[PDB]
């Protein structure tokens, strides 16, 4: 099975000012979150869940990437390709978890600072975790973002942000797909990659000038793709290749997202074991194909509110999260 895990975010300024009162209580012993769904204090009903881990709104992100992603950036280091999907409302913390942001007023490096998320946590890790093992090692990023069924680049210098890419079969491969002119950006050593996430950030800045709500509808899929080299005592080279996707999926909330609803759809067909799996009917899920019921080990952080403002879709999260947990995947 795939592993699902539960984040609910935290109060801000204008909900504590308001005194409110979180409607969620996470269990990590129990492995359960709990949702209050109606009644007064002394009297309630609940809908409680179990998943892989939960994550309560104190969490802070050094301890989501210690829980989660330092296994599976292990796993990307034997030869697996691994991948970890934001899934929830806007708002929740998708792009928190998986971006994080600066702490206020320079007090940290990036490097050091406490609010920084899985990709630039994960970017700096690799070069530590093969520093001096005997590994040769190159890693290339790329930032592919899916708003309106179109595919843009955010990492390409030369091309303004408005062109589109085209996608199309990769011959030698049943299933894989090319993405005709998405940069790959060589990260040459740990002190290349903040550079790289601010080229990205400032793209996306004009990308959301552009077109509308591009932060809630947009998809992105930043891949990182570790090319390694051992070799033997014997001078026998050994070859393994990880790549590791790191999804921003677009906002769950109740115009039209093909992406999204191809989503949903297929990992209806995947746990439902209907024959046909419908991921040709989106970009998204025709890029992604190998993560959903394929030879990639997925893992999907379902982000929360703990907000009663946001509790149907709390509900809803939860209950398209706690579904997805039986999706079948077979790693290497
Ligand atoms: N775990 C958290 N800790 C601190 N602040 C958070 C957390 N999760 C979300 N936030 C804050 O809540 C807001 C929404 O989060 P964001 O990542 O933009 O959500 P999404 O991408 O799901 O719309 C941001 O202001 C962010 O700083
Ligand atoms: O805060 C920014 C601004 C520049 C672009 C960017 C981010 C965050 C980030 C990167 C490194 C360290 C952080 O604390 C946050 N995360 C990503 S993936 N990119
Ligand atoms: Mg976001």
């Amino acid at each position: 099975n795939i592993q699902v895990v539960v984040r609910c975010r935290p109060f801000n300024l204008a909900e504590r000012k308001a005194s409110a009162h979180s409607i969620v209580e996470c269990d990590p012993v129990r492995k359960e979150v709990s949702v209050r769904t109606g009644g007064l204090a002394d009297k309630s009903s609940r809908k409680t869940y179990t998943f892989d881990m939960v994550f309560g709104a104190s969490t802070k992100q050094i301890d989501v990437y210690r829980s989660v992603v330092c296994p599976i950036l292990d796993e990307v280091i034997m030869g697996y390709n691994c991948t970890i999907f934001a899934y929830g409302q806007t708002g929740t913390g998708k792009t928190f978890t998986m971006e994080g942001e600066r702490s206020p007023n320079e007090e940290y490096t990036w490097e050091e600072d406490p609010l920084a998320g899985i990709i630039p946590r994960t970017l700096h890790q690799i070069f530590e975790k093969l520093t001096d093992n005997g590994t040769e090692f190159s890693v290339k990023v790329s930032l592919l973002e899916i708003y309106n069924e179109e595919l843009f680049d955010l990492l390409n210098p030369s091309s303004d942000v408005s062109e589109r890419l085209q996608m199309f079969d990769d011959p030698r491969n049943k299933r894989g797909v090319i993405i005709k002119g998405l940069e790959e950006i060589t990260v040459h050593n740990k002190d290349e990659v903040y550079q790289i996430l601010e080229k990205g950030a400032a793209k996306r800045t004009t990308a959301a000038t552009l077109m509308n709500a591009y932060s809630s509808r947009s998809h992105s899929v930043f891949s990182v793709t570790i090319h390694m080299k051992e070799t033997t005592i014997d001078g026998e080279e050994l070859v393994k290749i990880g790549k590791l996707n790191l999804v921003d999926l677009a906002g769950s909330e109740n115009n039209i997202n093909q992406s999204l609803l191809t989503l949903g759809r297929v990992i209806t067909a995947l746990v439902e074991r209907t024959p046909h799996v419908p991921y040709r009917e989106s970009k998204l899920t025709r890029i992604l194909q190998d993560s959903l019921g394929g030879r990639t080990r997925t893992s999907i952080i379902a982000t929360i509110s703990p907000a009663s403002l946001n509790l149907e879709e709390t509900l809803s999260t939860l209950e398209y999260a706690h579904r997805a947990k039986n999706i079948l995947n077979k790693p290497e």
